[PDB]
């Protein structure tokens, strides 16, 4: 029989959460969301069985210095994984490392905060002095703040990098309980602002989208799974399912 994909993965409403039940689950029993969808679908067309394998680390992936990796970039660079399916940012920076899929959905970075300010925009978050703010550390938002050549998001990454001990926090959690009970206001990929501001009526977006990419499904450099799984997401795409996956997922609208 074909050898079991391992899939690296990691905790992110909508997209891969726990399902709550009142009997022991194990295995990919344990998680739901839209990643486990796409996960079915896919393999159903690709013919293959998979263990899905939250992230050690908890990260999506950055490089340091030295230019290593970690998250789930470096699970797949060290092939501890065949596949990440995850809300997985397509970037430049990781393409020359790893293999990306055609994307599945599109999005850009946006600011998650509180509701009732004049702030309108990153230049106003940036100019202003009283909120502070931040993004998730070792994810794609902090590693577009830190390779920019836009002045206003240069500077936004001076402030962030010198404040990285509180203003980068762990993960999305811990950005939206931030947002919640202090002065800050977390960047944020468009799709997931969506959602919570869907959820939490005390939270909005604050300006329009900061720039557009992708997530695709991430693969070791040279994997022959890539073009196979490019190919399964494209008639997806076209069938209408990707439409109907997010449909399901993020209905639906519950805040004036
Ligand atoms: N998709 C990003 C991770 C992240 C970001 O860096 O913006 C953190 C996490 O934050 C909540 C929305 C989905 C995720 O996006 C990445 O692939 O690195």
């Amino acid at each position: 029989a074909n050898r079991t994909l391992i899939v690296t993965t990691i905790l992110e409403e909508p997209y891969v959460m726990y399902r709550k039940s009142d009997k022991p689950l194990y295995g990919n029993d344990r998680f739901e969301g839209y990643c486990l969808d796409l996960l079915k679908e896919l393999s159903n067309i690709l013919g293959f069985i998979y263990d899905v394998k939250l992230v050690p680390d908890g990260k999506y992936g950055a490089q340091n210095d030295k230019g290593e990796w970690n998250g789930m970039v470096k699970e797949l660079i060290d092939h501890r994984a065949d596949l990440a399916v995850a809300p997985l940012t397509i970037t430049y920076v990781r393409e020359k490392v790893i293999d990306f899929s055609k994307p599945f959905m599109t999005l850009g970075i946006s600011i998650l905060y509180r509701k009732g300010t004049p702030i309108d925009s990153a230049d106003d978050l940036a100019k202003q002095t009283k909120i502070e703010y931040g993004a998730v550390r070792d994810g794609s938002t902090m590693t577009f703040f830190k390779k920019s050549k836009i002045s206003t998001y240069e500077k936004m990454w001076a402030f962030m990098s010198s404040r990285q001990q509180t203003a980068l926090v762990r993960n999305s959690d811990e950005g939206i309980q931030r947002v919640l009970t202090t002065d800050y206001a977390l960047l944020m990929e468009s799709t997931s602002i969506e959602y919570v501001t869907q959820r939490n009526c005390n939270l909005t977006q604050i300006g329009g989208l900061i720039d557009s990419k992708g997530y695709g499904v991430g693969t070791p450099i040279g994997s022959p799974y890539r073009d196979k799984i490019t190919i399964a997401i494209l008639q997806l795409q076209e069938e209408g399912k990707l439409h109907m996956m997010k449909e399901k997922w993020w209905r639906g609208n519950g805040c004036p």
